[PDB]
């Protein structure tokens, strides 16, 4: 399978070159990510793009000294929607309305249905629900990056609240879930030649 | 991009046909899914495969009557490792040691590194950590299914504790995360013809 070949090409890049990543490439990567399935189709997360070097150097200090946060072409941050329920529901209803040519009443009934269902969860449960959806997105993103021969590294090893504070995400109703520097591996990154370690299928598949 | 085409081909299948999915196809799907990146490469989850029709009709009764759980050719359940820390760490070290040819000393030091790390998490925290990894694997699985032109539907609308009871998962140190019937859509599924709804790139991508 092609996706198996993509799985073998990618790796958790340790050292990036100084090569630039174009906006066209990053847009292709995030456009493919955008089409990922989500719970109820609500897509309760987004992808932030940061290139500014100064800002990213600040994030290194809140990424346990992991320099690749800044020393890469760009940084993508996946952020969950953790603010007003309306910021999750309304943008979906607008798209649903337009795409499915719904009547005003039908749109309002769907808006109500999802608003009530999300309000039924606690803030904590809703946040983790959103976080989970973003992890599905990461799965897409890692393969989309491989198709484009774009290197990356997913990073949970960051100070989440510090990222949120530094980037003022609170006024956007967002919460950092994980970060992914993107770019092109350094010639000098010897970790690209380590053999991949994965569960064999005899352990990963359990027939009941 | 090819992965864009896969995204457009797939959908959350509402009505499955009774057509057989072969083991060779299901194995290609799970083999691609098994190569998914995970936090520390520890892959703290697995996929359970169930075909038994009556067992699944029972799971239907704990899935708010979503008959697709039984109607499909097979059911794949993503299950997080929620038992002994050793059952996450040891299988990793075994594969790591074999693939990268570690000395006994290095393998033990690395085992000890991971056991310490996982034990520092509360049981709840470690469980949700593992759950998050499984959601990355779902992202891969949805695209792998698309590449094989296998239909699927991810499913969180299940009674999770009932699934674990019914399937005896506590004894295996596993917790149901979500379920995914797999097979081939029925021509009678009218939802396959509906326009796919996703929020536009202008909202999904926020450039800081
Ligand atoms: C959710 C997630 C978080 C990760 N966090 C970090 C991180 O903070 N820093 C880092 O260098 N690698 C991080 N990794 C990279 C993993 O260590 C790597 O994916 C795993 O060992 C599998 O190897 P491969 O991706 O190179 O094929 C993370 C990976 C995932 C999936
Ligand atoms: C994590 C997750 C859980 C889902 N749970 C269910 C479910 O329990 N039952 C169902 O019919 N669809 C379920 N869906 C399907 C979504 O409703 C569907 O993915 C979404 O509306 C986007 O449309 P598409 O997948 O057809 O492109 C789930 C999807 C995801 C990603």
């Amino acid at each position: 399978m092609y996706l198996e070949k993509l799985q073998q090409w990618r790796y958790a890049t340790a050292d990036f070159s100084g090569a630039h990543i174009t906006d066209d490439v990053l847009d292709k990567l995030l456009n493919t990510t955008r089409l990922t399935a989500s719970s109820y189709g609500l897509q309760p997360y987004c992808t932030l793009v940061i290139r500014n070097k100064g800002l990213r150097e600040q994030l290194v200090n809140h990424s346990f000294g992991q320099q690749k946060v800044a020393d890469s072409s760009a940084l993508v941050i996946f952020a969950a929607k953790t603010g007003a329920v309306a910021d999750i529901v309304d943008p979906y209803i607008s798209e649903l309305s337009q795409q499915r040519q719904l009547t005003n009443e039908e749109a309002e009934n769907t808006r109500n249905y999802f608003t009530q269902k999300l309000q039924a969860m606690s803030a904590a449960t809703r946040k983790e629900w959103a976080v989970r959806q973003a992890y599905i997105g990461l799965g897409t993103f890692l393969l989309a990056a491989a198709e484009l021969e774009v290197d990356s590294c997913p990073m949970e090893g960051i100070e989440h609240d510090a990222y949120d504070n530094i980037l003022s995400l609170k006024d956007l109703g967002l919460s950092t879930v994980f970060a992914c520097p993107v770019g092109y591996r350094s010639e000098a990154d010897t970790t690209q030649f380590q053999k991949k370690v994965r569960q064999p299928l005899s352990r990963f598949k359990v027939v009941l």
